[PDB]
DNA sequence: AACGAAAACGTTTTCGT
DNA sequence: AACGAAAACGTTTTCGT
């Protein structure tokens, strides 16, 4: 199709090539009658040929986990934002967490040849730190740990543990001294690593917490009902209680409800991602903000970074979280009395 | 690499190629020996140059609008997971309603040589349906119009305005006669179809709907906080509202709350589109569901059959919504009078 | 029986002059 | 000055025998 181009026009492919890619003068005469031909015969240069010489597809694929999830949903169409502007294409690919789902999408990728990789996974065993070793050549960013738990990657931190440490730190000077914790998965960092850095405020403050009040969640809503229900289903209850995730808190706020405890004034709450709509969770819903789009924005820098200037040496960038205060949590008992 | 793969194994590429794509029988020995090569030489066929050849990327592009909304976010969730089964790549790509950025991303994706398109634009404006037109040779379906717009694409349908309509019909049954709305936005379908399918129920029982009591959204949170606000900060009040979709009725819920009115207490609220956690509305929300799954899968097998059995003709198919008692809506003045 | 040799897919790019 | 001819990128596939 370029050399049908390159006649109706009467030049040299080269020439067309030239002038589509603006890769050497060509005189206007002869640049016009190209695009000339390119419309009429109505071109779309093929960017798998072209790819095909030049090496590289200008394209980029997220192995994620989900993407439903508000939390997910975010940060990726932040990524996508970044992609468009810095003109790369996105292949978005969920493996729900399953190696075999995993170990796929990897492979169709690497086979796609995508310049450079986002991943997502949530949770990493050896198994799938092992795939992602293989494929070590191909440039990649590790947006979700916590620490760098590989040296054949870059990482983008985002400091869950210190999120954790300032929510529990919140109650503490609020008043409260019974709480309670319903934290997300523990073989994910946004769930172990939140719940650690509520754990040490909490020692710091010899708040114990008994194990009656700590029920784990999975980050969907369903998680945060049966929990909370869990929680003020009981002879004691806390008064306040840190919830891993702002939708799973969502749940736990319909609970509440539903067994007729108000919020703030029964039981507080506080939360954690800040997710594009927790304002207008009823009440609206004090927590945790998590950097969504620099987390996002900042995992395509490296990348590209790496892709472009050729980096062979890992890296890793911290972001921080940060308190927004809203409606669900009031002073506890103790407020007075520090 | 296909020809270092040949090598370290003494056979010809020919040879490789078959028995890597089981094109034709290869002795077990031979066969062997290929897979050991391919394993040291850590090989990773080139789809690239595979499709230059076959002509077909086992890839489709998703022009949509966002991704963020819980809407769409759940049906492009839905779209993956049908790309997946089926061996396709998904390029997923947000225009944000702009036509540039549309004009941009078709173009990107016809290069690209996607396999077929998906297209969720919300919008479709002359020029719009124009572009779109101009790549009637690159297989596509349109999953969000309510009727077919066009002859040179495939249509799944949603029969919003019977959405509407159920809707309405449910207040009305319910003792309710002074109605509101906050309808999204009429270039939508969604939009406007939707308050039409209400609109019809109400001359239907000659309910009138006061002009003071019908406020545009834009299908987010704050559209619905405002709006509600406007209708509730007003002499005279309707008793119960039909709010367009579920994340507006998510806002229009927390304004209510927030000026201290009771929900359905002191008014009743019906959404639409059963997003994925209406039910942790609190109240537990009452809404039209939208099949979003079978949106989805259904989108994708027109598409594939186009692309895989060749076809020509356009088609279009119907799905259909359907309502979703739950707790946000109670019985109006009139119930008994019936 | 089981396999090779060689052209082609649609570009980009080196050297020409 | 302004442009062409021809090889190459990494596969698949037709005919061989
Ligand atoms: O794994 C997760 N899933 C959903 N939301 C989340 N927010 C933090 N971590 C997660
Ligand atoms: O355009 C839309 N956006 C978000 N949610 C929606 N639900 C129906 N239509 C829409």
């Amino acid at each position: 199709t370029i050399k049908d181009v390159a006649k109706r026009a009467n030049v040299s492919t080269t020439t067309v090539s030239h002038v589509i890619n603006k890769t050497r003068f060509v005189a206007e005469e002869t640049r016009n009658a190209v695009w000339a031909a390119i419309k009429e015969l109505h071109y779309s240069p093929s960017a798998v040929a072209r790819s095909l010489k030049v090496n590289h597809t200008k394209s980029i694929g997220l192995l994620a986990t989900s993407s439903e999830a508000a939390y997910f949903a975010e940060i990726i169409e932040a990524v996508e934002k970044n992609c468009f502007q810095k003109g790369y294409t996105l292949i978005l690919g969920n493996a729900w967490n399953n190696l075999e789902k995993q170990r796929a999408y990897l492979s169709m990728m690497a086979q796609k040849r995508v310049d450079g990789l986002l991943v997502m996974c949530s949770e990493y065993p050896e198994p799938l730190l092992a795939m992602l070793e293989e494929y070590r050549h191909i440039p990649m960013v590790v947006m979700d740990w916590g620490e760098a738990k590989a040296d054949f990657t870059d990482a983008v931190i985002d400091n869950a543990f210190e999120g954790g440490y300032m929510a529990g730190r919140y109650l503490i000077e609020r008043g409260h001294r019974e709480i309670g914790v319903i934290p997300g998965p523990l073989e994910r960092n946004t769930g172990a690593g939140r719940l650690a850095g509520f754990m040490k405020a909490m020692e710091e403050a010899m708040i114990k917490v008994p194990e009656s009040w700590i029920v784990q969640g999975d980050f969907e809503p369903e998680s945060g009902y049966r929990a909370m229900q869990q929680i003020l289903s009981q002879p004691h209850r806390p008064t306040a209680v840190f919830c891993g995730g702002d939708i799973m808190a969502m749940g736990a706020l319909c609970a509440a409800d539903e067994m007729g405890l108000r919020v703030p004034q029964d039981v507080s709450l506080i939360g954690y991602d800040n997710v594009r709509n927790a304002r207008y969770f009823t009440p609206a819903l004090t927590t945790i903000h998590q950097p969504k789009d620099s987390l996002g924005e900042t995992a395509f820098n490296m990348l590209l970074d790496r892709i472009v200037n050729k980096r062979e040496e890992p890296q890793s960038i911290e972001v921080h979280p940060r308190l927004i205060e809203r409606r669900s949590v009031a002073d506890g008992p103790f407020r007075d009395y520090r």
